[PDB]
Formats: C-alpha cells, sequence, structure tokens
C-alpha cells in the first residue's frame, strides 16, 4: 500500500517503480500498466484530497523521459481540465521522477464553495442513463446531481403481460426507459450478478425504467434461455439480493429501499415451453443510488485510505475566524505590511529582547538573509507552541521567512547542535505548510522549507520555480493566509491580529454612528458596556472639527474621573476636563461640549446640565453640537447625577453591539447583565435598563477569562506576576497589563505586595493610572480606570461599601479588558 | 444551408433526411455519416444558443428507432453532461423525428453570468498545450481561459546552433515547451501548412514553448530533408505566412502581433550538407490565439449563421428592467397569483368591459376554457401591440392562458373568419415565447401555442409531457418571468406591474425611515418632491397606534389643503384636521400629533406650533411624538409659515429618494429642482434648499413626459379628451386620470369646456378632488391637490401671480403624476 515518507516537509508519497515514457509504456502488459496507473491516480488523489505534496516514482531509466499518454490523460480526467501545468508540475534528478501536486481545495470556506466540488476522486460510482447508455457522472456533474437531490409508456403492455411467444418482435427500441440485454446461458448466472450493478443504478438515480432480459438488443426478439438451465426460484433470489446489496445514501426522511418490480414469465416456442424471460420496472429512487463504494482516496495520519460511501457523500455537498477571512486584506496591511527594498523582522519588540539575551544571534541571523533583499521575516520564540505543538527545550527562537523570489523557510535556531533538531524543524514546518492551505485557503502553490542553525559554531528536494515567491502579489496572498491560520490559536501574533478586529469591528460602527452629526444637535447616546461608547467620543470630535470647520481648542470634553482627562488630552483633539473645572471655570468661549460617563456626573457642585445647554444654545452657528455620553451599566454612585428624566433625554441614539472585548469577555458581560437588570438600583431610571445586545453578535476574536478563587493576599500575588513574566517571556510588552483593585485607598497597599512578589521577575516599576502612554504595569482602582482599557486586565477583590454596587463592579472591571482578564474575588 | 421554417410559434429547423439508429447509421461510410452528424449538431448549437426550438428531420424507416450512438454522444460533448434529458427530447410520429431543444442560458442576467458560458459551439478552436499533447479547450474551460486572460531551459541551447549533425541526439524529450516533428519529403511544403494552425496557438496560449521540425520523435534524431526539396529561402516565406494567418483576439493595449523566432539551419552528414531543419520558438501570447474561426452557431433572422471570432469572444466573456427582477416574487403574487381551484380572468375590469361590447364573447371563451380547471387567463385588447408588434385590424381581445397541466396558450378571437388571423397569432405566440426566454430568463421548458377563435359561427406540433405545467411550482416561475417580460414594454399590464414596484420601492424607504420612531419625539423631516413624504406619514401612524397602543382618535393629522385631509380621514387610522380646525377646536385628549406640508402652513390664525408642543408635552407617557413634515421646494406662499428658524429645526430627517415617480417624470423634477436653488425664495431659509437627491438613483420604472406648447385653449381640451379615450380603450379605469389647472378659479371655466369635448368619448361625470373614491376624473388647481397622486396628470397652463413661484407650480404638479404626465404650458 501506499504510505507517507514523514522526514519531509510536505506530503511525499512513493509509489515505487513506474515506467515511464510513451514508448516504453506500450510494451508493458495491459495489467501491468493499468496496476502502475491505478497507483499513481491513487497517490496523486490522495495529495490533491490531502491538501498536495510530492509524488515520488523510481523510474528504471537514467536519460530524461516524459510522463506517458495514458497517465496524462488520466490525470486530465482527474482534474477536468487541459489545465496540467496548474495541478501537477514534473521534475526528475537521475534515477527519481517527482510530481508536484497543487491541492484541489483550500480552505474551509472556498470561494467556489457552492461553484466547484470539493472533492477529486478517480470515479464517483454513480451511473445514471444517457439515452440508450449508461454513463458515470463524474466530480462536478455528481456534485450538481446530488445539490439536485438534496433539495427537499408501450413499456408497461409487455410487462403486465405473463406468457411471451419465443421469437415476438417489441415494437419500442432501446431508449431511456428501456434496456434490452442479451442472456446467455452459458454464464446465466454470473450474467445476472454483473449486470444488475450496471443499469439498476441507472434507471433508478433517473426517472426509472425498464429491463428486458433475454431480448436481443438489435433484432429485439424474446429469446430467454434454456429451461434446463434457469431454475425460476433460485434466479428470482439471486436477483433480489443484487438489488438490495447497492449502497444507498438518502437525504430524505424517510428511507425507504429501492423499490423494484421482478416478473419472470415463461417463454413459449410453438406453443411449447422453452425457457424463461427476466423483467425488471425500477422505479425512481428518492435520492442516490451506487453501484460501488466511490474511488476518492485522502491521506489520514501517515496512511492513504479510501473515503467511504457516507463520508464521501458528505464532503461532496456539505478555531475558524470568522471575522479573519473577511478582514484579511486590511489585517496584512497592518501587521505583515511586505516592505519595499529591505528585509523587516517582525515583531520589532521580540527581536530587540532575542539579540540582548543571546549574544551571536543578530550577526548569525543577518549572515544567512543576505541573499534575500525583499521580505518580511516572522520572529517567534517557538513556532511550534503557536501551532499547538509541543516545545522543544534548547530552541532559541523560530523564524518564518517569506522572501520575494524564495519559498517560506521555517529556521529553527538551536543554542548547541542536537540530533532532535531537524525532526523538530520538519514537523513545524510541515504542520504550518498544511494549515496555510487546509486553514488559510491558500489557493496558490505553496511549500515550507525546514531549516535548522546553530548559534554556537534525507535532502531537500528542488521544487519547480513556480513554487518560488515572483513578486508582491504571491507574497501578499500568502501572507494574508497567514493571518487566518494565525488568527486561529494562541500567540503574540494572534493578539496583535485579535486587538486590531477589535479595532476594525468598532470603525465599522462607528460608520453606522457617525451619521448622526448631520441630523441631531443635541444627542443623548446611551451606549452598553464594551460598545465603545468611550472610542466614539474621541472619533466625533474628529469628524466634528472637520464637519463644522472649527479649531481644535473650541471643542470641550468633559469627564468625571482624572486619569480619562489625561487621556483626551495627551491626543490634543479638543480641550478635556473634569466636571469640577466644568462647573467652575468660565467656558464662555467653547462652541461644542462633548460629555463622556455622564452617569458618574454629581449635581452637589452646581448644575452642569444647565450650563452645559446654556454655552452650546448661545453658539454663533444657532445651536452648537452637545452629545451626552453615558451608560446606565456603569454606574458608581447611588446620588443623583444630575441628568434629565429619562423621558427628557431625547433624541436617542443607542450603541448595543460589544465591540470591545473578546468572545469570552462578551459573554461574561451579557451574563453579568442580566444580573443587573433583576436587580436595578433604586436611583437608576426604571425603563433605562431595559436595553439589550444585539440578538446574534459574535466578536469573531478569542480571549482568556479565569476565575481564580480561595487564594490568600500573598498566593494571588505571586499567580499575577507569574502570569506577567509569562506574558514578557512570551514577547508582550508591559504596557498591556493593568491591575484593578475595588478601592483607591487599596491601592497603595497592594502597589507594596506586587512589588514583594514580583521583585523576583526583574521589573520593580509600576505607574497609576494617570499615566497610560508609559511602558510600565498600571495598578489603580476600578472607579479611577473607567473610561481606559487594557489589553491583560486582572482584578483583584472587587468589592465595594454597598452589596446593591456589588454586580456593578464586575461589569465596569470585565468591559476593561480586551482580550485576557483574570478575576480574584473574595474567599 | 439550414433555414427555420415560419409556420409555428417556435424555433423549428428542418434538417431534411437523417440515418437514425445505431444499425442503421454503423453501414454508412464516414463521410455522409459527419456530414449528417455535423448538420444536426449546427442545428442543435444554433436551437441551444437562440432560445430553444425544435430540430425536425425525416426518418428513412417507419418503426420507432433510436438516435444513435455518435449523435448522442455529440450532443452530450454539446452540452458537457451525461444530462441529456434536461436539454434534448426526442419524438417520433410516422416518417418524422422531432429534438425539442431546451435554452442553454435564459436571460440577459442570468444566476450564473461568472459559472457558465453563455454560448454553446462544436469546437472553440482554443487549443492549449497539456504536456506532451495539445489539447482543445471546450465551453468552460475556453470561458475560464478567457476570463483569465481578460484580467489586467536545455531546448534553448540546441536553438542557438548554427548547424546539426545528422543522426545527432537531442537529450531532451518532448514536453511542455518542447515538441518534435518528423519531416516528410514527398508532401514537404504541404506538410507545413497544416501543422502550423495546430501547434504554434497551443504554445502561444500557454508560456509559450519551443518547435522542432526534422527532428523524429520517439528516437529524437536529427534527420531534416532532403536539398534538392527544400529551399531555405522560400520555405521562411510560408511558415511566417501561416503563422501571421491565425486569428487573434487581443484584451490589452498594445496589440503587437504573434512573436516567434523562426531558424532555418544546415544538416550536415559526415561533414556534408544534407538538408535544412527549422526551429520555431514561439513567445508566449498577451492573450487568446485562435487556430481558426470558432465553431458556433446562432438563428438570426430567418437563417442560421456562425458567430465570427470577434463576436464569439465577446458573448462569452460579457428595455431591460433590474427593478422587475429582483421584485418578480413579490410583483407576481399581487397582480398574476395562482388561484387554486378555479381559473381566474385578469383583468377584472377589461374582461366586464369585452363582454359588454361584443355579445357571446364570455359564452365562447368560457366554453372554451372548460377542460381547465386551474390557471390564470390574462386577457388583453391586443397582445402583439404589447410586445411592440402590429395591431390587426378585426381583432376582439387576445387572452394568454397559463393552467395546470397545459402549455401556455395564446388566443386570438376575431370578429370574423380571416385567412391572416392564424399567421398574427402564430407571430405574436412565438414572439411572446422568446421573449419569456431571451428576457423573462425562463430556465424552464416554455411553448407557447397559437390559437384562433371566432366569435361569428401545417398542423399543431405535439410537444412532449415536460413541457405542460404539473404543478403550481412551474406555472408560478413562469409568471414571475412574464412579470419581467411586461415591465420592458408600455401597455397596461406593464402600468399596473410599474405602479407596484413604486410601492415598493417606497416600502423599502419607510423601513429605514421607521426606525426613528423609538429614537425621536419631535421630528422635522425635510423630504424632497416625489420621496413619498405623505406616504410615510400614513405609514408612521399605523406604527404609532400598534407601538404605543394607544387608540387610533388619539393621533392628530394636520394639514393646510381640505381635499387631503378628506383623503386621509377616510382612511380610519387617526384624526385628519385642517390647521384652522386645529387652532379652533380643542385637542387636550390628543396625545401624538402629525403635521404634514407644514410649509403651507399660515400664522394669521395664530401659533400652531405654539399649540403642538403644548398638547403633545403635557401627555400622560411624558413628551408625545410630533413629527412634522415639510418640504421647502413646495411652498405656495411667500408668506411665514410659522415654522422655528432652521438653526431650531432638529432634530431632522431626509428623505431625498424620489420613489413615487416614474424615471422619465423624476428626471424631470430633478432638472426643476436645480432651477429652484438657482434662485430660492425671500421667505425660504437660506440653507434648508441645499437639501441634495442619492448621486445615482434610479426608479427603474418606465413613464411618459410630453410637453406640448402654443395650442390655444380649445386645441388642449381635445387632446385631454383623445388621450383620455385612448387610455380607456386599453382598459385604464378612469379614476386613474387628474386633470390639474393653475388656479383655483379657472377650475369651473375648465370643466365647462373640458366637458364640450370629452361629452364626444362618452363620459361626462367629473369630480372635485374632495373625493378621490369615486370613480371619475378629478379637476382641481395644483395648489388644492397637494399631499394626493394620481397615475395619469394632465396639466393645463400653468400660472401663479409672482413669476418667483413660477417654477413652484411646475415642480408641484410634477410631483402629482406617478407615470404619465402631459403638461401644456402658456404660449
Ligand atoms: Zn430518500
Ligand atoms: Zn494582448
Amino acid at each position: 500500500p501506499l504510505v507517507v515518507e514523514p522526514s519531509y516537509p510536505d506530503l511525499v508519497i512513493n509509489v515505487g517503480e513506474v515506467t515511464l515514457g510513451e514508448e516504453n509504456r506500450k510494451k508493458l502488459q495491459k495489467i501491468q500498466r493499468d496496476q502502475e496507473k491505478e497507483r499513481v491516480m491513487r497517490a496523486a488523489c490522495a495529495l490533491l484530497n490531502s491538501g498536495g505534496g510530492v509524488i515520488r516514482m523510481a523510474k528504471k531509466v537514467e536519460h530524461p523521459v516524459e510522463m506517458g499518454l495514458d497517465l496524462e490523460q488520466s490525470l486530465r480526467e482527474l482534474i477536468q481540465s487541459s489545465d496540467l501545468q496548474a495541478f501537477f508540475e514534473t521534475k526528475q534528478q537521475g534515477r527519481c521522477f517527482y510530481i508536484f501536486v497543487k491541492s484541489w481545495s483550500s480552505g474551509p470556506f472556498p470561494e467556489d464553495r457552492s461553484v466547484k466540488p470539493r472533492l477529486c476522486s478517480l470515479s464517483s460510482s454513480l451511473y445514471r442513463r444517457s439515452e440508450t447508455s449508461v454513463r458515470s457522472m463524474d466530480s462536478r456533474e455528481a456534485f450538481c446531481f446530488l445539490k439536485t437531490k438534496r433539495k427537499p409508456d408501450p413499456a408497461d403492455l409487455i410487462f403486465q403481460k405473463d406468457y411471451l411467444e419465443y421469437g415476438e418482435i417489441l415494437p419500442f427500441p432501446a431508449s431511456q426507459l428501456v434496456e434490452f440485454k442479451q442472456f446467455s446461458t452459458k454464464h446465466f448466472q454470473e450474467y445476472v450478478k454483473r449486470t444488475i450493478p450496471e443499469y439498476v443504478p441507472a434507471f433508478a438515480n433517473t426517472g426509472g425504467g425498464y429491463l428486458f432480459i433475454g431480448v436481443d438488443d438489435k433484432s429485439r426478439e424474446v429469446l430467454g434461455c434454456a429451461k434446463e438451465n434457469v431454475d425460476p426460484d433460485s434466479l428470482r433470489r439471486k436477483i433480489e439480493q443484487a438489488i438490495y446489496k447497492l449502497p444507498c445514501v438518502h437525504f430524505c426522511q424517510p428511507q425507504r429501499p429501492i423499490t423494484f418490480t421482478l416478473k419472470i414469465v415463461n417463454v413459449l416456442k410453438r406453443g411449447e415451453l422453452y425457457g424463461y424471460a427476466c423483467m425488471i420496472r425500477v422505479n425512481p429512487f428518492c435520492c442516490a443510488v451506487f453501484s460501488e463504494a466511490p474511488n476518492s482516496w485522502i491521506v489520514e495520519d501517515k496512511y492513504v485510505c479510501s473515503l467511504t460511501t457516507e463520508k464521501w457523500v458528505g464532503m461532496m455537498t456539505d478555531v475558524y475566524s470568522k471575522k479573519g477571512l473577511e478582514h484579511k486584506k486590511e489585517l496584512q496591511q497592518l501587521l505583515f505590511s511586505v516592505p519595499p527594498g529591505y528585509l523587516r523582522y517582525t515583531p520589532e519588540s521580540l527581536w530587540r529582547d532575542l539579540i540582548s539575551e543571546h549574544r551571536g544571534l543578530e550577526e548569525l541571523i543577518n549572515k544567512q538573509m543576505q541573499p534575500f533583499f525583499r521580505g518580511i521575516l516572522i520572529f517567534s520564540r517557538s513556532w511550534a507552541v503557536d501551532l499547538n505543538l509541543q516545545e522543544k527545550p534548547g530552541v532559541i527562537c523560530d523564524a518564518l521567512l517569506i522572501a520575494q523570489n524564495s519559498t517560506p523557510i521555517l529556521y529553527t535556531i538551536l543554542r548547541e547542535q542536537d540530533a532532535e533538531g531537524q525532526d523538530y524543524c520538519t514537523r513545524t514546518a510541515f504542520t504550518l505548510k498544511q494549515k496555510l492551505v487546509n486553514m488559510g485557503g491558500y489557493t496558490g502553490k505553496v511549500c515550507v522549507r525546514a531549516k535548522v542553525l546553530c548559534l554556537s559554531p534525507v535532502s531537500p528536494m528542488d521544487y519547480p520555480a513556480s513554487y518560488s515567491l515572483a513578486g508582491t502579489q504571491h507574497m501578499e496572498a500568502l501572507l494574508q493566509s497567514l493571518v487566518i491560520v494565525l488568527l486561529g490559536f494562541r500567540s503574540l501574533l494572534s493578539d496583535q491580529l485579535g486587538c486590531e478586529v477589535l479595532n476594525l469591528l468598532t470603525a465599522q460602527q462607528y460608520e453606522i454612528f457617525s451619521r448622526s452629526l448631520r441630523k441631531n444637535r443635541e444627542l443623548f447616546v446611551h451606549g452598553l458596556p464594551g460598545s465603545g461608547k468611550t472610542i466614539m467620543a474621541m472619533k466625533i470630535m474628529e469628524k466634528i472639527r472637520n464637519v463644522f470647520h472649527c479649531e481644535a481648542h473650541r471643542i470641550l470634553y468633559v469627564c468625571e474621573n482624572q486619569p480619562l482627562r489625561n487621556f483626551i488630552s495627551d491626543r490634543n483633539i479638543c480641550r478635556a476636563e473634569t466636571r469640577k473645572t466644568f462647573l467652575r471655570e468660565n467656558f464662555e468661549h467653547i462652541q461644542h461640549i462633548v460629555i463622556d460617563e455622564a452617569q458618574n456626573f454629581r449635581t452637589e457642585d452646581g448644575d452642569w446640565y444647565g450650563k452645559a445647554k446654556s454655552i452650546t444654545r448661545r453658539a454663533k452657528g444657532g445651536p452648537g453640537i452637545l452629545w451626552i455620553f453615558l451608560d446606565y451599566f456603569q454606574t458608581s454612585h447611588l446620588d443623583c447625577s444630575g441628568l434629565p428624566p429619562l423621558s427628557d433625554q431625547y433624541p436617542r441614539e443607542e450603541l448595543t453591539r460589544i465591540v470591545r472585548n473578546a468572545d469570552p469577555i462578551a459573554k461574561y458581560l451579557q451574563k453579568e447583565m442580566q444580573v443587573i437588570r433583576s436587580n436595578p438600583s433604586f436611583n437608576i431610571p426604571t425603563g433605562c435598563l431595559e436595553v439589550f445586545p444585539e440578538a446574534e453578535w459574535s466578536q469573531g476574536v478569542q480571549g482568556t477569562l479565569r476565575i481564580k478563587k480561595y487564594l490568600t493576599v500573598e498566593q494571588i500575588m505571586t499567580c499575577v506576576a507569574d502570569t506577567c513574566r509569562r506574558f514578557f517571556d512570551r514577547g508582550y510588552s508591559p504596557k498591556d497589563v493593568a491591575v484593578l483593585v475595588s478601592t483607591a485607598k487599596e491601592v497603595e497597599h497592594y502597589k507594596y505586595e506586587l512589588l514583594k512578589a514580583m521583585r523576583k521577575k526583574r521589573v520593580v516599576q509600576l505607574s497609576d493610572a494617570c499615566d497610560m502612554l508609559g511602558d510600565h504595569i498600571v495598578l489603580d482602582s476600578v472607579r479611577r480606570f473607567s473610561g481606559l482599557e487594557r489589553s491583560i486586565v486582572f482584578g483583584i477583590h472587587p468589592r465595594t461599601a454597598d452589596p446593591a454596587i456589588l454586580p456593578n463592579v464586575l461589569i465596569c472591571l470585565a468591559s476593561r479588558a480586551k482580550q485576557h482578564l483574570y478575576i480574584f474575588p473574595w474567599g
């Protein structure tokens, strides 16, 4: 049988010795030629249905030879096209002949999912009647026939007649519903065994028909067989067994077997019995009937196996990221933008830490990359872990080189030479190559070379020139399929791609939301937690400045918390001030006012709502823009916020899509929002909390949410330090971690405890919530962290003075984490 | 040549005598069999590419026979499928054999434009190299190849040699880029003339290659030719002549011809010259290269003609109503809904008039329809005129029957027997059948029978049972294609479908607009003329009642005009009152107020806006709905309307989409809206008229716009009376005509004069805009007709006291007409 060779970064199938050349193949016996051709097509079909590979055959001659007319025609039938170069390319070195097979269908959601079949097969074993002949359906015809089946006569008069005279002339000829089969007495029982699978499936697949046994094809005469040889009882059961043996695949309820009518009649010659004749009426079948199992092959594990009949049908008719597939062009342009003229190392943060940690790594990488003048080099601490494989101790880093005029190469750097070094790099290159095809949906020709380098001071195949990345279009298309592959795993670039999907999802909701600037002057935006309410507020001011043609300092941003005010002031898009400064300082020069987290405002310091209305109403261009952003789920106090009653909060805009948190984070928010609705606060208006998110909305970005309880303060602090070190070891930046506590009075106590456990991790410096641009871990209270967002958030002991607000601190906490969240509740 | 015979309601091609039956067809010589097969395939290809038809052949035998294996295989290659029944079905009666060919591609915008090719061809004459063999591209392969082309070596060393030793062995074998050809000296000149056509386009279509003449294929030995026969100088001329004769179709600029390198080298034997060898290098071609003209046929006029190379490429690579195709399912249910259990006559208005004028027509039609128990019978005064054909005097009516278990039949009822009557019905049935396929996009098997009935007291071809409408699915799918056919012409059913498309376009814009009820309480809707501003006002009040669960009388509708108030009050959806009644009566029990055409209000009676706010704000559910609908393009006075300044008119919804007027009417409005912007009224605010329609919005509904000037007052009336009579003759109801004059004081003058000329047309009854339910022609002033709409509108002598308002009456008048408008301006 055919087995896959495991010492290569591809699917290599060795078929043994194959005679090549039409002159050499003609001299062979038909049986041997058929066996060799069948083995070659088995390998080719397996590689077409398994994502591509190489077919290795050893030829009996030294000089170059052609593959052969029969093999070429069989491959053409396999791919149903004369474009034989687009899938198969041949090379030969010495006594070995190679055929490099491309993948037929690439990706789980191909662009031609509803057009071309998923499987290539030698024969589908689906016969249907075509006028006076029985023909087999190829892959496209079988696909169309199964699609059709998936959705929800003069011959009768002879059939009812009970006896037939010898030599009777049948008026009707052979046609779509009538077949005349000559019945021979020498192999009469063998003849019945073989003719049933050929014609019964043909009629049942197309409207049914009649099958006459014992009637000459040309002369249409009734002859039958010898009455001595034929046993009508023994003959009847064999036909019944043969018809019931045919495999049938049902797409409907019920699933009754094949319905047919068998009639055995006496043949009379000169008024004397001469023999028996067989009439078969096959009723049309509600589904497909197979003459035998389909001849389609696929590679599972290290073996080549044939697909079962029910498994073949399922593939013909029928973590994956939906968001990554549609945004793959913009995601690639952000992270993996190919640079013209020089070779770029990504990530730059991880590359810098690698060269400083290991001496000589910078010079080793540069010496190997001299021949390459353009491309991108993607670094990682272990590319096997990024592909859910096992890490090999002693590997410094893995690099995937995607350069022009060169096939992709996966470099593995070892700090000392190891016997398993080449085996580890080969398995990761082979795994990455298969994912780029079967998961990233790459429709081109791709091969990943496995190269091993050592820091301290089997042969690869020579792929055809069409496997090399010729220009920008091929490298860009290959990188876009790597984005889909990366988004399905957990790694450094999986999260950096996951972060950019959230920014693309938020920009989609903003475009719908940004249309309200021309229609409204005073607007009350009721956003939901994690819906990007703060992000739109920043985006509108960029649009307000352009639309109204006012300078930046005319727009005023008012918030409740000091740390968020600093964030807005850093971007220089407006003047950002706290509520207290808004009431105290005079703002007669302000034209437009944007208010954020209005539910957290307080009225004891003054009447902020009236003053904001007065300033905007008295603008030069009539009424100015006064957009009030608020979310009643994140109310931080039980006092009166000074807002008008819910009836007067019009016109109103609603943000219901959660577009700033990962999938497990979003599910946590929606589950927690249900608890808030069941126990509304007394100060909160009754009808405001009746807001529901989108019925079926998924961010398509995977994250992490772990709850660890019954841990002491010392025990919690080590877990935070260990998790941060694990993230920083993989290459994350320290500016992606935020630690949030219940109250601002406990910030100083937890800060000393955090440094005590984190001093062992080579970082002893933290930043406050007031400084977000610093490359330090932010440790501050949840309430003072409102309006900000971080990639990794650790919540330590969520607590508040009033148990009524206790359900509200969690939702104000989980909404601050974009991808990773770790909560350590009270014991 | 093959010519279609014009005596049937289909494309019938007579191919003459054809031998049928495999036993009979085996006995013929290859030449005669090939000629017969090629004739049959020409007919089949013509009918496949021409919309379907019948192939008539006269067989030489009486008993039923099969068509033959070779013909079946040729048809299978023609349709590229073994499903030979879905396109060809055979019938035989006596000495004639019929093949009923279905259309390959139906409609100008099929569902498979990018999936299946448009043309069926015997051969595309496109050859491409397939490994070591040259293969011709089928229709699908040629389609894919042209789609790809439309988007914007050891053999070299031997080529550089200047002489070749006799018997030299070429190291390389024949491959994708190398071809070895033996050169025969007996017919050496004629050999070259035919070798170039099939091999040079093969290389040029796929990356190019090398062509060697004079080398043995099997042994790779260089032989050349004899010196006495081959002349190197003259041999070059024909080779470059033959390569330049290949037709080439370019998709790009520039269009340089095929580029190749020719070298003729001496063949030396034992150091002595023996002959010449020809080496050809073919550079890859930027576009497709044809060995000869494609073998595709089509029926044009009364002949069967072959498509030229330039035309064949265009069809394979590349009035029609786009809106009709989208809404064909909804349009069918409104008009042509098949009734289960009885036969329905449409239109009912035309059916009633037909039986009244002509005695015995009801008895004749009912007698003919007895066998049919289900379906729809579509009546018309002349179906030929509906299809842009010529009217035949003496025809009472034409009826198209679409019934269950019966092919469509077009009945032509004649007052008296006429010899031409059968020709008239056959030509209309043939035209209607082709429109249903080539224009309506019907992908099934359709035949339209032509039957002639006479009120006063060639054989019909028997189509197969697959042409009969078996059930509701086939009848429904056939009528949806008739909807698209009708919408492309000008007729009664074309206009009734045009009115329903406008009602579906308005319902599309309402769904977008209806989302503002949840977000707004006070709203200022700035609509454009013809945008359906009044229609949304009625639809909103039905949504307000459902959403707020209030009783119907709780909603108040306020309008300036009395005729508009009457129309709204008749629908029993709210309380409709005039502005004057609003200020006079007390409405303390009203919760929601909807104001329409607010730009026509006046302050001479009091503050209507102030009273509106007080009633709505004091509602039980806080602030009630107060939506103000206005259109500044249709202001009927220069006084103050009482609306707040343009700066205080917020929030806003803008209806910019013209969805209530046909295409000619809509283009007239936008042209006139430009004049209004070029000179706004002084009372009109500065920035309100800056509302623009969509950049590219088309209704896709045909209409009529005719402007006749310099006619006297008497001449206007007879034109209106004649136009009304011709419309009523076709079956248009009188309630579709409105006559609009400039001022209400001239209404009585024009009413008397219109009746003077219209009395000759058997209609004397006129009505005012206060009553629109009556089946009468409405005649009032333009300003009095605000808010209402009619299908046919006649504008007579537009005029106003102030020339500033002069452009305002035309835009207000034109917006009243939905499909037909006739303007008679002052001379
Ligand atoms: Zn079934
Ligand atoms: Zn070109």
